[PDB]
Formats: C-alpha cells, structure tokens, sequence
C-alpha cells in the first residue's frame, strides 16, 4: 500500500476541507499522487459538498465519497431525518484501502471532529484510522479555547495509538491578534505545525491556491510522508 | 470532610460561571452551605470577576481565588504575557482543602476547558480534580460540534478515573432550533443532563435567578450531593 491519512480538526468549522486541499495541492507539486476520501457528507441539501471544492481548489480527480445526507447536522441525526441508516464500519475502511496503493497519498476528511459517530455504534473516524492504520493531521484554530481543543483531540488519538502526523492551523489571520499569536506559539509547545493557511484561502483560483498550498507546508514534510 | 465538585467546560464561552452560580444558588436554597473557588482568573481587564459574578447572582459569600490576570487569553498565556507565574499546584490543592469541611458543597471553576494549563509546572483542572477527590460536573453547548467536544472531555475525565458527575448544558436557546433540539436527546444519551440553563439568565437579579435555579436542577440530586 501507500501512505493513507485521516484529516481530523478539534472542532466544526476549522478549515479540514480547505487543509485537505491544500496538501493535496502540495503533494500533487511534489510529485505525489493524492486521492480525497470523504466517507460521510453532510448538509447535501445546503450545498455542502467538501469533496467537490478540494476539486475547485486543489484539481484533484481521484475524488472518492459515500454517504451523503441533506441536513447540515451531526451524521446520526442527519441520518436519521432522512430515513436513512449511517455506512458500516466495514463499507467506509473499505472505500479508503480501495484507492489505498503504493506512492500514493490518501486524505481521509472526517465529518467534524474527531469523535463524531461516522458509522454504527460509536464509530468514529479514531477507529477508521486505526483500522487501515492511518496517522492523523489535526486542523486548529488560532482563537481562545483551542489549546485545550488541540490537548483533547491529541489525547484522544494517543489512547488507541493513532499516529500525530501534526497540526495545522487551518485560517491564520493577517494581522495576527495578540491572542492569536500566542496561541501559535503554545501550538508549537503541543506538537510540530506543519502549516498556518491563509484566512480566504478557499476564496484563491487554482493557480493562487496552488501557489499558497506549496509555500504552506514544508516540501521536505510533504516529500516525506510517501516512500 | 464535605463535597467538592469540579466545574470544567468544553470550551471557552460556554455559560460555566453562570453554571457554577446557578448550582450554588440551587444547593444553597436545600440549605446546604456552599463556596465557590476559582483558582486562576482571567480577562479582568475588559471587566470581569467571575467569583464576583456568582455572588451578585447566588449570594454565596465564601468566595476564594489565588490569581487574576487581565488579558482575554487562558492562564498561561496572560501569566506569561503578565512577566508573572501562574499559582503553584500546592496553593490551590491547599486551598481548595481549607474550604472543603462536612456539610458543604465546595464548587471549583476552571479556567476555560478541563486541560488548559492552570497551575506550576504545567498542572490541570484535571490534576487538581484527582488530588481532592473530586468529581467533575461538565458543562456543555447545544451547538454542532457539541457531541465531539463532550465524548474528548468524558474520555479526559475517564481516563485518570475523575468521576463524572454528569453534564449541564450552559445556554438552552430560545427558540430551541434544529440541532439543538437534536444535541440535547444525544447529550442525554451519553451523561445525565442535570440542567439546561436558559439563555441571558445572567442579566436577571438575584431573586429571578434563584428562581430559575431552583426550577433548572432536580432539587432531589441538589440534595443528594452534600
Ligand atoms: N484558510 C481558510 C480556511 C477556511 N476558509 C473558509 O472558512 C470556512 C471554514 O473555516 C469555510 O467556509 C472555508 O471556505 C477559508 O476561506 N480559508
Ligand atoms: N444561561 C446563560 C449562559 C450564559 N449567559 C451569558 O453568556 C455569556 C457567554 O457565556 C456569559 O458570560 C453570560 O453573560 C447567559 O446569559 N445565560
């Protein structure tokens, strides 16, 4: 197989989908072929679509997904207002070791944060990870509250040995507020940040995206995660 | 000697002071003797006190804190910022033990979520909760994302064996809506839901809001606590 990694974030609305783009867009530039996986969606019936803007912004094609529900809720209940049942624990780890294969790079988004319930009972993205033996980058906020987000997220993935493959602060803002920059620098104490994105990063066309996503992470990182 | 309850959130901004002054006002209307302690505080520049906040709410008068930095960030960081050291481990241990006697229930107050850094050399709420025997009563959102947030601060709990003393969910929307309608039935199935506080009851006066606390908690575990 290849090198397979979960994208997870301490929390709703922290910028996974565009920190999924962004080392896709990476690793594409460094040579590497990357394939997206997003088992559950949510929200279909707002627009939520998360594989289809890694496609917008990072060109991506090997593009993969699964469930899809239209209420913008957690997977159990926007399941259940649709009638519909959430995918087996078996059905999800076989979509990723599926597009799984040597030299390749496969991102797998979660639905919210780590813990969310993806399939029945109390499955959890943890428990995906540990199954096709992924590693998992975690996507932060810069704001108040995410130190103890970030240490929560962190000791979660250590109590089933899911690998740390780092942070990245997915909407970093320019001017950082005082708040902000010292959050960064507790962040580094926590674990290594291998990316601070741009605040409107989502809002860049595919060459700025591009160029933004490779000055984001360091090559040599990037380079590194596929032998 | 007594009870001693640690108060800890999910998150920054969640409604725990207003918590920890409604689970006072409630135990202290089934007259039990109640303190409040809050080791570490912080944001005092753009006008706080939180202990201060749950005596003008609750009235409880024994009222004990060891540090107060102004800046809106967790301790560490407005300590650091400050050019000055956060409490030792031992005073708030020490101190939380000088309130405890029999008879009262002793509220801890956390600064922020259960894992920020609130004593020397790098202790947590958590630390403090397993060095007094203390279970911890969590406060929550109803807002997406919630669920997560809880299960990562139950497992935090768990894992170093600190009782869960259930949840309170901090701010029940008026009209509910959609997800927190959702959240709240979830949240009831992972922890016993002790309360759901409505929202701005921090605005009401002394009497309206002992009157939503004794309405918001069962008065019979209220009672069963001390
Ligand atoms: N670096 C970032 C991060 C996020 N976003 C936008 O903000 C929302 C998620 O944080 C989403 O609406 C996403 O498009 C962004 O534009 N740039
Ligand atoms: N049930 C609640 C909970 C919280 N609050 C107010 O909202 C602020 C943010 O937590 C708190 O500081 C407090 O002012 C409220 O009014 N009623």
């Amino acid at each position: 197989g290849g090198t397979i990694l979960v994208v997870t974030g301490t929390g709703t609305g922290v910028g996974k989908t565009v920190v999924c783009a962004a080392l896709a867009s990476a690793a594409r530039q460094a040579g590497i072929d990357v394939a997206v996986c997003k088992p559950v969606q949510t929200g279909t019936a707002r627009g939520d679509d998360d594989l289809a803007e890694v496609g917008r912004l990072a060109g991506v094609t090997q593009l993969a997904g699964l469930a899809r529900y239209p209420q913008p809720m957690a997977p159990a209940a926007a399941a259940e207002h649709a009638g519909m049942a959430l995918p087996a624990r078996d059905q999800i780890v076989r979509l990723i070791a599926d597009l799984d294969r040597p030299g390749r790079l496969t991102l797998v988004e979660g639905a919210g944060g780590l813990l969310v319930e993806l399939a029945e009972p109390g499955v959890t993205l943890r428990d995906v990870a540990v199954d096709v033996a992924a590693a998992a980058l975690v996507v932060v906020t810069a704001d108040l509250g995410t130190l103890n987000h970030t240490k929560l997220t962190l000791e979660a993935l250590a109590a089933q040995q899911v690998s740390c493959a780092g942070l990245v602060i997915g909407s970093w803002p320019d001017p950082p507020g005082l708040v902000a920059a010292s959050n960064r620098s507790a962040l580094a104490r926590i674990a290594m940040v291998r990316a601070a994105l741009p605040a409107g990063a989502a809002s860049l066309d595919a060459g700025d995206f591009a160029a933004m996503s490779a000055a984001a992470f360091d090559r040599n990182w990037v380079a590194g995660l596929v032998g």
